[PDB]
């Protein structure tokens, strides 16, 4: 099974190399940490964290990069290539892309001001990509709470704490206007904005995302601290200021009897949130991994070794 010390003998400096790469990238692109965490999440929700999302097209299988939840959204692939190259130089054919991305996600969270911990390691890389599975498994911003719960349970995360804590990943990063247009102007064919969206914030968002405007324009997930990893995400939800439907559903859904207290607990205490986030992150990181001699230690994260 996975262990945090997997590379302590074979590549003791892997975490440091990953950190250095992100630190350097953050200077030119302050959004990279958020982007990397999102990559790990979308890796894990499709056949487990096996770096299948990093694979490019082949004539035998399509890339997950063209999934509805990844196309024109997922980013940072070149950055992963960079750290992988650096790590391959430090320790040839040792660290899997799956593990590398997991470490990158944790380091990204820490660099953004979040908790610091050692992630379990020992994952191996997939021998194929799963586009159809990605389209079926990746949750969408328009999901209701029951659908969000179903999506998490589908991949192995049964706990509402998993859902509420991991959703905290939206404490930083960007979101396209495209995904909230319904909430702002015509929610569920009601001809009205989403009633669970704070009316003052509604005005602000309408100004950033006017009807018939640029749907690709970006908006911050957390209006309090856009680039800092903290519990402000939950404080927002309590005030009906979650950006996308799936965020606000955690606090306002008729099915939120179990998630409301979790949202409050995380909003009330940074420690409680950070603790739950690490716990949920490691559980997500433990979703159907390839281990031992299963799969490979991919040399180029974009292609299967031949
Ligand atoms: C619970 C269901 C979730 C849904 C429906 C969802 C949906 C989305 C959507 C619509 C975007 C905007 C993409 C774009 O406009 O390009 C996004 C971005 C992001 N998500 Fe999620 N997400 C969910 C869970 C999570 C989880 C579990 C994490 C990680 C622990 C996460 C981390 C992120 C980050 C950091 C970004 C910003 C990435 C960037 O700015 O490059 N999300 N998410
Ligand atoms: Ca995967
Ligand atoms: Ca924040």
């Amino acid at each position: 099974q996975l262990t945090p010390t997997f590379y302590d003998n074979s590549c003791p400096n892997v975490s440091n190399i990953v950190r250095d790469t992100i630190v350097n990238e953050l200077r030119s692109d302050p959004r990279i940490a958020a982007s990397i965490l999102r990559l790990h999440f979308h890796d894990c929700f499709v056949n487990g964290c096996d770096a299948s999302i990093l694979l490019d097209n082949t004539t035998s299988f399509r890339t997950e990069k063209d999934a509805f939840g990844n196309a024109n959204s997922a980013r940072g692939f070149p950055v992963i290539d960079r750290m992988k190259a650096a790590v391959e130089s430090a320790c040839p054919r040792t660290v899997s892309c799956a593990d590398l991305l997991t470490i990158a996600a944790q380091q990204s969270v820490t660099l953004a001001g979040g908790p610091s911990w050692r992630v379990p390691l020992g994952r191996r890389d997939s021998l194929q990509a799963f586009l159809d599975l990605a389209n079926a498994n990746l949750p969408a911003p328009f999901f209701t709470l029951p659908q969000l719960k179903d999506s998490f349970r589908n991949v192995g995360l049964n706990r509402s704490s998993d859902l509420v804590a991991l959703s905290g990943g939206h404490t930083f990063g960007k979101n396209q206007c495209r995904f909230i247009m319904d909430r702002l102007y015509n929610f569920s064919n009601t001809g009205l904005p989403d009633p669970t969206l704070n009316t003052t914030y509604l005005q602000t968002l309408r100004g950033l995302c006017p009807l018939n405007g640029n749907l690709s324009a970006l908006v911050d997930f957390d209006l309090r601290t856009p680039t800092i990893f903290d519990n402000k995400y939950y404080v927002n939800l309590e005030e009906q200021k979650g950006l996308i439907q799936s965020d606000q559903e955690l606090f306002s859904s008729p099915n939120a009897t179990d998630t409301i207290p979790l949202v409050r607990s995380f909003a009330n205490s940074t420690q409680t949130f950070f603790n739950a986030f690490v716990e949920a992150m490691d559980r997500m990181g433990n979703i159907t991994p390839l281990t031992g001699t299963q799969g490979q230690i991919r040399l180029n994260c974009r292609v299967v070794n031949s």
